[PDB]
């Protein structure tokens, strides 16, 4: 077992139970989007793709008994998956170490695999709220639809305000409303809760009460933020093939490599939701 | 039984049962540094040694396919384990006592253990907040990765906050981010919680919708306070070996000796977390 | 077939049981350091740590029966064990030999791995004589209580008598006693085999039964240099946790890559039974 | 429960073997006045005395 | 300083040897307890190794 090889997984069930445990923790914990946006079903690894677009868009129908036509509803013209990705943030562990645990100490060492897991599920909100274009993906920079509202006019004091609502205005208008969800870099963030005169009141309460969702504070949108969205269901959707997992490099040198796999993919299925500064 | 002596461990299991609940009670209430950060697991009184150094640094994934490297994840260029300290405040319960509860009184008095477990557990956030270098030791006032942020320029009417938000950006900076917990002598949090104009608005409500984890009152930081970290797992860790337990001293004079053992280490696994004032 | 791979073992019970057989032959008569001190218990790889310190120290007392007064005697001081090192010396073997040998021919060939084994556990004792600044360590040159005498080993006929005998002085005098060994630089055991001496005997005869525990030779030590210290244990212990071993890197491009394992660690419990020159 | 310490005899059979064989190495390297002259026989504790002494002739 | 370090052996020519045999060292006895001291393996005669050189390994 020190010797070696080969797929023992070299951890034993317990420490392996564990290994998952702890990455899946870090990772909840440190992605903030995918409370935003509602999950899709797991697709399993079988699956190299997800669903792709819809909407464009909205006639309603009185009734009473026959009568009532559009519809289709379509299903919208376009086709055919693109791939979801794979993303990883890898580690390893050393020589001795689990096994050294084998033998004397009960716990293992999890130091690199949440850590890499923190790191990697970070970087996943990267390839969802910026544009991508090495694969040729979408996300909110790049969605369209917005009307490109300038939002921002969010200088000093006085408010600090106007810009979510001229969002909800204009998200409103061309029939698509919702409960809405507000992204903003941090450093927004704190110049908008910041010069209460001191008349004084704040910033996010004002914002929290009307989003009615929730606020949320992402590190990796641009400086200059942001996108407003809206959470209703095919609307928007996270479509996940594998969730947070550990896997193998499987062997290296005297020691054990290991990757974090998570396959997230974002689509956008009504792009009218969306708008920038 | 009064006689006397030995290993009677002289209680008897329904008091000794409650010996160690009335310790464990007093103690998690009145420690102020087990909530800032989440636990490691027990090790053990057979584990000496705590795992020690990671991070340095940051680099991020795409991608799809092959095609993605540093990583390694490394583990960190050194080692060993800088034993686990053995803290500890004593107490004895006198002749009759014990034994006097054996033939009347039900009751067991604990007024000197709790006692103790309340004076043991507030210097164990000692040995953690300051440096102790007695035993050569980390915690934040030292634990370097700062860039020495002024902070203060909290005098006065005005606020008060600008403070958090230095904080916060350079924390941003460099590449960590997560939920912020904020640290403060109660000299601080007083002068900062006053001198509304009074126009007025409070202090308290807008740091804490700020940190977004919590904020805390210790009353063994430094005077000037003040210490901002990220709560985020594999950044910083309470290593745990035993928990508050009664032990004892086990014969002294016609009475006995108890002790509270506590060890705890705490380890830091990525000082970029840490601003001081 | 073969088939190609991965599944190894490259070699079979039978060629793998002799090339274990091989390298520790080889490695145990290229070994100068584990002849001069007997060795530990084996720990395993399962620790990472063997205990440090002792003695410095204090001699007195006693009077009758009650105290008057010491010590608590000593630990001394702090901790911890620094890690014992994993050395190695790796080769390769070379693609397809290995199958023509599982059936054209019956030996198996060993393109280093004796001479890597040799090449290894020398380069050990050139870690133990000498001392490392890289990590944290003890040689016998760096270990101070060292006294160091004005040399010895002359061209004159008394020559290293007067070297050996001043040695046993200023050791015993430290009060330190007890059998005595003797390590020297080849150059200076040639130019010290002597020629002739007191003419009954020559220097062999006059040094071994001085030392009185042996006399040996390495060529790792300084060519200057040469150290006398005492074969009694709880005074130094050779720290072995896994002794020498072939091991398996895994499949590579092409190639069965393999390592000598060799962890030795060596304490310095009571530093005064060292003398160099 | 556990955790030892009145203690008992915390060392076991084994270990307490180990400790005695230890000392009677060290020290019977480490003494050099009992082999000059030949040693009396051991009395046990329960003497405190011992027998003495005359010259002169 | 090659870098290669071992136990040696030394192998002369004939002729180089009783040169060497030889007389005492004046320090001193023989050249072979000596050498064969250096370089440990042994002292070796060849006769068809060339008159002149003689080779360490």
């Amino acid at each position: 077992p020190d010797f070696l090889g080969h797929a023992e997984n070299p951890l034993r069930e317990e420490e392996w139970a564990r290994l998952n445990e702890t990455v899946i923790q870090v990772a909840r914990r440190s992605l903030v989007g995918r409370r935003i946006l509602d999950i899709y079903g797991p697709l399993g690894a079988g699956v190299q793709t997800v669903p792709y677009d819809e909407f464009q868009g909205v006639s309603p129908g009185a009734v009473d008994i026959v009568g009532e036509q559009e519809t289709a509803m379509v299903f919208t013209d376009a086709r055919k998956f693109k791939t979801i990705p794979i993303i990883y943030k890898d580690f390893l562990l050393h020589w001795r170490d689990i096994e050294a645990a084998r033998t004397h100490n009960m716990p293992l060492d999890v130091s690199a695999a949440a850590g890499a897991a923190a790191l990697c599920a970070q970087q996943e909100d990267e390839l969802i709220f910026y544009g991508d274009a090495r694969l040729g993906y979408e996300g909110l920079m790049t969605a369209n639809g917005r009307l490109t509202v300038p939002l921002g006019d969010w200088t000093s004091p006085g408010g600090g305000f106007q810009a979510i609502v001229e969002a909800t205005r204009k998200l409103n208008e061309q029939g698509h409303f919702g409960p809405y969800a507000v992204v903003l870099s941090p450093r927004l963030y704190s110049q908008l809760h910041r010069i209460y005169e001191k008349t004084g009141v704040l910033e996010i309460e004002t914002i929290r009460q009307l989003a009615s969702d929730g606020v949320y504070q992402s590190n990796r949108l641009r400086g200059e933020s942001g996108v407003v969205v809206s959470t209703g269901r095919e609307n928007m959707d996270l479509a996940v093939s594998m969730d947070m997992v550990a896997a193998y490099l499987g062997a290296s040198r005297m020691n054990h490599p290991f990757r974090v796999l998570e396959a997230l993919l974002l689509r956008i299925k009504h792009p009218d939701a969306i708008c920038t500064l």
